[PDB]
């Protein structure tokens, strides 16, 4: 597949899963659910539960935290580097800014996506590894 | 291209053109304006523009309006029908449902789009004309 249509889905992917705004949870938790294999979306969903301080619903409970992204570049064929920084806003609109990137293992399945699936994983993207850590 | 990522695209073309949110305007309206033509872009922003009273901004003016998408056909090659329904949400929670059709005509340009409106808008697509007219 093509490279543009490649950072397109990445981008989703790491806008989805690092951000975070209430009314927007549902739809970016069954998209990133879907654009992750199973182990992963195993993990991703350990990390988001409720009862887990770690988990974008807590740390930015009563916020709203957007990811802007700097850049996206492959380290290999299936390898992929988002470099994005988060801006977070509170009740008192004060942004604070941090930097991250994020690493993620991919591939595209020929498996089968209900019709209305596909709307949301239109070619079967898969992240298969990932991991987010603060910059320099 | 592929089917599935043109079923895709008019997806979000329709559930960003004809719903609505406050806390999301900005990126819908980027969206809607870099799927539509020169010529098309120009009609959906004299209809949206905050002076028009048909305008989302206003007719969904402190209300949240969410298209379910209810299927997507093809009446011809560059001739797409996106039939939907949309739930609109008031200060009190009383949900409101229409159903609704959306022809589109459609292309794909092999125009320069910047890295960044690349990760909105990966492959030129490109609405030329476009209405929405309610159901039986």
């Amino acid at each position: 597949y093509d490279e543009a249509i490649t950072r397109y889905f990445a981008s989703q992917y790491v806008r989805a899963r690092e951000g975070f705004q209430a009314s927007e949870a549902e739809n970016s938790f069954r998209l990133v659910s879907l654009l992750s294999s199973p182990k992963e979306q195993n993990r991703f969903a350990k990390w988001y539960a409720g009862n887990n301080p770690e988990s974008p619903q807590n740390i930015y409970h009563n916020m709203i935290a957007t990811v802007t992204i700097k850049s996206i570049s492959f380290i290999s064929k299936d390898l992929i580097q988002v470099r994005y920084y988060k801006t977070v806003r509170d009740f008192s609109e004060k942004e604070t800014i941090s930097h991250w990137v994020s690493i993620l293992n991919f591939s595209y399945v020929n498996a089968h996506i209900s019709t209305s699936d596909r709307l949301i994983n239109p070619l079967g993207f898969q992240v298969s590894e990932y991991r987010s850590d603060p910059e320099v």
